[PDB]
């Protein structure tokens, strides 16, 4: 496939994900993100494994994980370096870190999970992910990303679920249509 038509395919894919999210119910949307992420990592689950906690945060409980789910959206595509892609999480992560600090919430029990879907950008998978130092400093137990094109565990502390720790140091790249 010529590059232009491939990038078009990835744009239509991004559009499809947005169309779904904009019409989904809140907890269902968050659970859906968790399912897509677990599928990316080939982590088995049954539907009964997902639960909502008494208090938010987090959003979705799964086998010891406390998934705090957030969306990184933007609405002819450009390839964005992994560093710049990772930086797209910063505004929301800063706001959460602040809000939770003000409430006396233990950041260290939360496994952050970003659903990243940009119509204007596609990751440049030839570029390396830099250490997530700002996000490490915010005190989360773990931070992961998933989108139609890829999934990656950015970091996970020793106390994080083993399935997170097992997937450090790697990115999962989806063929078109496989991520969603």
């Amino acid at each position: 496939m010529n590059e232009a038509d491939y990038l078009r395919l990835l744009t239509r894919q991004a559009e499809q994900a947005n169309d779904f999210l904009s019409n989904a119910r809140k907890w269902d949307r968050e659970r859906w993100v968790c399912q897509r992420f677990l599928e990316a990592l080939n982590v088995p689950y049954r539907q009964e494994d997902f639960a909502a906690p008494g208090e938010q945060p987090p959003d979705v409980l799964f086998k010891g994980a406390g998934f705090e789910v957030f969306f990184v959206l933007d609405e002819r595509p450009q390839r964005i370096a992994a560093a710049e892609l990772q930086a797209r999480l910063a505004p929301t992560l800063r706001k959460k870190a602040h809000n939770y600090s003000e409430r006396g919430i233990d950041h260290g029990e939360l496994d952050l999970l970003a659903f990243v879907n940009l119509k204007r950008a596609v990751p440049d998978f030839n570029t390396p992910f830099p250490p997530p130092t700002e996000y490490l400093r915010q005190g989360w137990r773990s931070l992961s990303m998933v989108g139609p094109t890829f999934a990656r565990v950015l970091f996970a502390h020793s106390g994080a679920p083993e399935f997170l720790r097992a997937n450090l140091g790697r990115s999962i790249l989806f063929d078109a249509g496989v991520g969603l």
